[PDB]
């Protein structure tokens, strides 16, 4: 199959509900697109037409973002 174009994406290992405004609640299985990073343990993406931040201790990064520079090494 020809998808066309694909970028960095992550998979949720469990379910997480938003506690504070903005929070981006995910669901075990739902792939959360990756756009940018605000925190050192949080990420940013688009899900259900909503732009919010989500924890990394719940999802796994399959494709390392294109971002370049200093990083855990």
């Amino acid at each position: 199959g020809s998808s066309g174009s694909s970028g960095p994406c992550c998979r949720a290992l469990y379910d997480f509900e938003p506690e504070n405004e903005g929070e981006l609640g995910f669901k075990e299985g739902d792939i959360i697109t990756l756009t940018n990073q605000i925190d050192e343990n949080w990420y940013e993406g688009m899900l259900h037409g909503h732009s919010g931040f989500f924890p990394i201790n719940y999802v796994e990064i399959l494709v390392a973002l294109p971002h370049s520079g200093p990083s855990s090494g």
